[PDB]
Formats: structure tokens, sequence, C-alpha cells
């Protein structure tokens, strides 16, 4: 009875991309078959299934014998992560009452009715629908958030988790958090598919497409101790991760966004000079209820390693040596610290960008880590010195250089390391790079 073992044991299916390959690993062996166009992009630990709206995109998992869970009233729960793009404030209006199911096990055009269960999505709602074999039905809707910069179905890899408790309701879980539940009492027994087929059924956009990974299947309702375990244990802390779940790329351009001030974007004062933050503009939609800072602007970021080691990983891994760019007038300005630069306090260091001077050493080895927060998708910089002391973590401090107006000016510090447990800290970055699943209205 120990989380772990219980995770375990409760697992009849088990989804898993191995040598490209995907396959079910849960020990019941699961016949699963892929049409042409199911595709695999990067996800939360390896590779993940991209299903576009079209009929060659499709996985289908055909059930063992032995894979009976949804018998007369027998208790169940399926998770997996899910990554669904930003839609369009016109694609709200045009499709914002379609429904179209992604995941399901329900028969449709045929003898049976609406086998057992679905997971479909109407505009910015995510859905869980349950039918008996008698026809009877019970749905939770979960509406998403206004700002769609801390929504979930707004382009970020969320850990889906749907329980199911036969004696009281259906529980829906985002992260490891309750969302919406559903009395799903007075159902009769389901009678499912033996198929369960992910893919996008009823979508009349097609520009849909959807991410699914992990999916898993367990034959009894996880409560929220075991929801919790299950949900971090995806998160391994081996490459870091952009700000929507991928991993970190090296030579890839991305855009700085402090967590602790989601609000503002970095800005080059000049040159050979130093950045500081400034405000993000915004999009607002009274009408659809939504809004949300805008994405992409501010100076761009280049991660390039440090030296040339054994193996040339594509992947930033949580340790590696790196040197920070930015992109800036067509050409990459090295950021670092030169030997006696500007300083608040003594220790405060100003970083310059494409500082060049004759004879002044520049610091310049970062090491890309991931400290705290691992739920969340960000970065701390640590920076060195040529005797590998540490000039500190990459983070902000308010003050005035020259004539120039108060600012939020990007420093390294070692401050950090003293304020660490805190939820909030100041030295945690989102690296946020171009993705057509998010565009700004």
């Amino acid at each position: 009875e120990d989380i772990d073992v219980i995770l375990k044991k409760s697992t009849i299916l088990n989804l898993d991309i191995n040598n490209d390959i995907i396959s079910d690993i849960s020990g019941f062996n699961s016949s699963v078959i892929t049409y042409p166009d199911a595709q695999l992009v990067p996800g939360i630990n390896g590779k993940a299934i991209h299903l576009v709206n079209n009929e060659s995109s499709e996985v289908i998992v055909h059930k063992a014998m032995d894979i009976e869970y949804n018998d007369m009233f027998n208790n169940f729960t399926v998770s997996f992560w899910l990554r669904v793009p930003k839609v369009s404030a016109s694609h709200l209006e045009q499709y914002g009452t379609n429904e179209y199911s992604i995941i399901s096990s329900m028969k449709k055009h045929s003898l049976s009715i609406g086998s057992g269960w679905s997971v479909s999505l109407k505009g910015n709602n995510l859905i869980w629908t349950l039918k008996d074999s008698a026809g009877e039905v019970r749905q939770i809707t979960f509406r998403d958030l206004p700002d769609k910069f801390n929504a979930y179905l707004a382009n970020k890899w969320v850990f889906i988790t749907i329980t199911n408790d036969r004696l009281s309701s259906a529980n829906l879980y985002i992260n490891g958090v309750l969302m919406g539940s559903a009395e799903i009492t007075g159902l009769g027994a389901i009678r499912e598919d033996n198929n369960i087929t992910l893919k996008l059924d009823r979508c009349n956009n097609n520009n849909q497409y959807v991410s699914i990974d992990k999916f898993r299947i367990f034959c009894k309702a996880l409560n929220p101790k075991e929801i919790e375990k299950l949900y971090t244990s995806y998160l391994s802390i081996t490459f870091l991760r952009d700000f929507w779940g991928n991993p970190l790329r090296y030579d890839t351009e991305y855009y700085l966004i402090p967590v602790a001030s989601s609000s503002k974007d970095v800005q080059l004062k000049n040159i050979t000079d130093y950045m500081y933050l400034t405000n993000a503009p915004s999009y607002t939609n009274g009408k659809l209820n939504i809004y949300y800072r805008r994405l992409y602007n501010g100076l761009k970021f280049i991660i390039k390693r440090y030296t040339p080691n054994n193996e040339i990983d594509s992947f930033v891994k949580s340790g590696d040596f790196i040197k920070l760019y930015v992109s800036y007038n067509n050409n990459e300005h090295i950021v670092g610290y030169p030997k006696d630069g500007n300083a608040f306090n003594n220790l405060d260091r100003i970083l310059r960008v494409g500082y060049n001077a004759p004879g002044i050493p520049l610091y310049k080895k970062m090491e890309a880590v991931k400290l705290r927060d691992l739920k969340t998708y960000s970065v701390q910089l640590k920076l060195y010195d040529d005797k590998n002391a540490s000039l500190g973590l990459v983070g902000t401090h308010n003050g005035q250089i020259g004539n120039d107006p108060n600012r939020d000016i990007l420093i390294a510090s070692n401050w950090y390391f003293n304020h660490l447990k805190d939820k909030i800290l100041g030295c945690d970055w989102y690296f946020v790079p171009t993705d057509e699943g998010w565009t700004n209205d």
C-alpha cells in the first residue's frame, strides 16, 4: 500500500512511445494501431502523440480480453498530459459552440449506443462524458480561465486526471488539483467498445490539432494523494523546459519573462549596455471574456553550449554550462559581466550585452539549472567568473544608472541563495519560443 505500488498494480493500460513506435507497457499488452498521419512531437518525458484534424491522424487501442475495467459498477481513472493550442478570437466565434471529441470508447454510428466514455472540447471547455448501457449520461464541463497566460487549454502541457467512483461522482483534476465534479450515481452499467480511439472527431476547424501523452488507465478511483504523486512523477529534472512544457533547445531563440512579474518584457538600453524590464502590452476581449498579456515582444535570447563535450545533444539539460546571447540588429551579442563593471551595493552586478572593451575580462560562463518550482516551466541562470566562483543567479534590481529613469535592471546576485525556499523569488525565468499554438489577436 505504498502509493507507487498502488499506481503500478492499478494500471491496466499505459501507452509509451519507444523507438518511435506507440505501445502499451501496462503488462496487459493491448493492441495499438497507428494511422499514417498520427505524428510524434516532443513532450513531457520523450515524445508525444500529435493528432491533426484529418481521418488519417488516428491511434486505436484494442483492449486485451482480460482488460475489463468498466463492468457493472467498476470504478476507474483515466489520465494523460494534454496540450491544445490557444483558440483565436475568430475561431472562438465561428467554432465556440463546436464540440469535438479527442479520446473516446464509444462506438457511434452503429448497432450499439454511446458505449462508454469520451473526452472532448467545445471552445475553451474540457468535457468528460459518461454514457451507460441504457443511454443515460453524466458530464463534467470545465470552463477555462479568462487570462490565457495562466489558462489550461492555452498552449501548455497540462496533466489531466478524471477519476470515476460509481458510488459518488466523477472528478476532473488538472495538474493535480480538482476543478470539477459530477454525481454519477444512478448510472447503469457501462457497455463500452473494444477500441479506445484517440482522434479529433466532429471537429469543424481543419487547423485544430492536439497533442496527448502518457495515456494511462487505472482500475480504481485515485485520490488526491495518489494523483499528486502520479502528477509529479512525470516532472523529471533532466532537461529544462520552456514556457510550454517542451524541452529547452540550444541554438533556438527565446523571449525571457520573469515568473515573478509575468507582465514585463526584457529590453536593451543600448548594445554595450544593460537590459531592463518594460511593460508588456495587453489583449482584452470583453464579449468573449478573454484577455492576456501579449507575447513575442522584447529581446531574443539564444543558449549556446560553453564547450563541445562528449555528445552534442540538442536539449539543454539541468546543469549544462552555456553562453547566453541576444539576437539584435542582425548580430548575436554575448551577455556577461566585465571585470569591474557597474554594480549596485558591491554585489548586484549589472549585466552587459555585447560589451566589448580591450583588456577587460568579461564573465560569461553560465549554468542553466532547475533549483526550484518543479511544477513551473522556469529556469534559473547562474553566472561564474574566470575562477569558477559565483557572481550569482540572474534576476533583477531596482535603481538608476546615469541620468536614466528608475528601472528594474537585470543583474547577477548571490542574495538569491539566501532567500530560496520562497514561492516567489525573482531569479526564475520563463523561456518563451515563438509557437504557432499561440497567436496574438
